[PDB]
């Protein structure tokens, strides 16, 4: 019986006169992602295979139930949520062979160097991901993915602006509050940074802060830790309201309520903007040619693009989740008539 939890995997191995081992193609908490050609399909597949440890074994359980419920439904929504062919235990590890993918978003923004993709390519990566929002907002799915970034965001093909959401290993179902941190941290929600109740809206707060990054090259929010995270959440959007921060539990971890009842950031032990100062419409250069003018002379790229864009951008990233827009409205936003 092996010491370590990881399983022993060495390139150009078979497995099960089937699976042909060709290179790692990630490493994570849960174990590691292989690229494996299955000489029975006659096609390229990655093999998820997770460690021999109780915790990670129970979420990649979560993660084939939710993957097995999305399957049975009809709709082409769908294929939008990256497709899990089958699972089985090998060498003691459970394994989960999913279809083949290209590279995540965070990858197409390295290959820019930081500059960001066109607003036209973010249109179509927004109106994909909507779609996926949507498709999971069904009733009987009710699934928070909880960990959207660029990174669990992959290319289908790296010539084409098709994209699917992979890994929901930290996902849940509505009404569930399984873990005690959730959500990466720069797509951090400001209710799970409040301790408050979470829905589906912390992913369209997630969505809102990914397609402005992928047009610009850098996060929305770059924060060091949860402080520094809300602080900068405030630069560009303000205190948040006072019927929020009156009813969640950690605001006095951020804020304080003064003797009138309003409410400040809290006192620093002894720097950031002042509240609603560092304006989107100025991080995405609205009127001035685009992230770092460098959008004039495109097209694609008009003022009018960008003030829906930005409309749209500030809808996803309302403070409260109850009016924040949810994807059936996004996909009927003016942003994707054209
Ligand atoms: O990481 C991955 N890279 C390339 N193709 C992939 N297909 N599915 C995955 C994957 C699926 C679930 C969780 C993590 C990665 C891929």
């Amino acid at each position: 019986v092996p010491r370590g939890s990881h399983m022993i995997v060495k390139n150009g191995e078979k497995w099960m006169d089937r699976y042909e081992i060709d290179s790692l193609i990630g490493k994570g908490s849960f174990g590691q992602v292989v690229k494996a050609y299955d000489r029975v399909e006659q096609e390229w597949v990655a093999i998820k295979i997770i460690k021999n440890k109780k915790a990670f074994l129970n979420q990649a359980q979560i993660e084939v139930r939710l993957l097995e419920l999305m399957n049975k439904h009809d709709t082409e929504m769908k294929y939008y949520i990256v497709h899990l062919k089958r699972h089985f235990m090998f060498r003691n590890h459970l394994c989960l062979v999913f279809e083949m993918l290209s590279y995540n978003l965070y990858d197409l923004l390295r290959n820019t160097n930081f500059r960001g993709v066109s607003l036209n390519l973010t249109r179509k990566f927004a109106q994909q991901m909507c779609t996926a929002l949507l498709f999971l907002a069904t009733p009987e799915l009710s699934i928070i993915h909880c960990d959207l970034k660029p990174e669990n965001i992959l290319l289908c093909n790296p010539k084409r602006s098709a994209i699917k959401i992979v890994d929901f290993g930290s996902s849940c179902q509505l009404g569930q509050r399984i873990y005690q941190y959730i959500q990466s941290r720069f797509y951090r929600s400001p209710e799970v940074l409040l301790g408050m109740p979470y829905d589906l809206a912390i992913d369209m707060w997630s969505l809102g802060c990914i397609l402005v990054e992928m047009h610009t090259g850098e996060p929305l929010f770059s924060g060091a830790n949860e402080v520094d995270q809300m602080n900068k959440i405030v630069e560009v959007l303000g205190i948040p309201p006072a019927h929020i921060l009156d009813q969640a539990p950690k605001a006095r971890k951020f804020f304080e309520k003064l003797p009138d009842g309003t409410w400040n950031l809290k006192k620093t032990k002894d720097e950031y903007k002042p509240p609603g100062t560092r304006k989107l419409h100025n991080i995405l250069g609205v009127e001035t040619g685009g992230p770092g003018g460098r959008r004039a002379g495109e097209s694609g790229h008009t003022v009018a693009d960008y003030l829906k864009f930005k409309d749209l951008i500030l809808r996803m990233l309302d403070y409260d989740p109850k009016t924040r827009i949810q994807p059936y409205y996004a996909l009927q936003h003016s942003f994707f008539a054209a």
